């Protein structure tokens, strides 16, 4: 199991404009395309993002294409946040996929409010931060994916995925 595999399973895959849980236009594996209400502001951004005119639909390939630079550009700022860089480097490699995995579903910013549980998977209290994870609005919203991830920092290991 690797990080694709495993947000892949996370997001799922979807070749048509779609709202995601929170209302927001969305394609492909999660790749969220604008907060606005307006399909056709979606659209716009969709065009923008393909280089062509999609009409609110893209191809499996082009999906990929979106995925494998959303993977990237949410690896890159973990290795650019002053507060996410240092528990990065501090996990082994499993763990390392878990935080990747939030940092692509609530970008950096919101990972990095996670002060508490940041400091506590530094520590390597794994325990403490699962149950610290787990008072917050994302698991309440999305508790199936976040109790994965929270298990999946809780034991090191993919069972929650292998699974699925």
């Amino acid at each position: 199991m690797n990080i694709f595999e495993m947000l892949r399973i996370d997001e799922g895959l979807r070749l048509k404009i779609y709202k995601d849980t929170e209302g927001y236009y969305t394609i492909g594996i999660g790749h969220l395309l604008t907060k606005s209400p307006s399909l056709n502001a979606a659209k716009s951004e969709l065009d923008k993002a393909i280089g062509r005119n999609c009409n609110g639909v893209i191809t499996k390939d082009e999906a990929e294409k979106l995925f494998n630079q959303d993977v990237d550009a949410a690896v890159r700022g973990i290795l650019r946040n002053a507060k996410l860089k240092p528990v990065y480097d501090s996990l082994d490699a499993v763990r390392r996929c878990v935080l990747i995995n939030m940092v692509f579903q609530m970008g950096e910013t919101g990972v990095a409010g996670f002060t508490n549980s940041l400091r506590m998977l530094q520590q390597k209290r794994w325990d403490e931060a699962a149950v610290n994870l787990a008072k917050s609005r994302w698991y309440n919203q999305t508790p199936n994916r976040a109790k994965r991830v929270i298990t999946s920092f809780r034991t090191g290991t993919w069972d929650a995925y292998k699974n699925l």
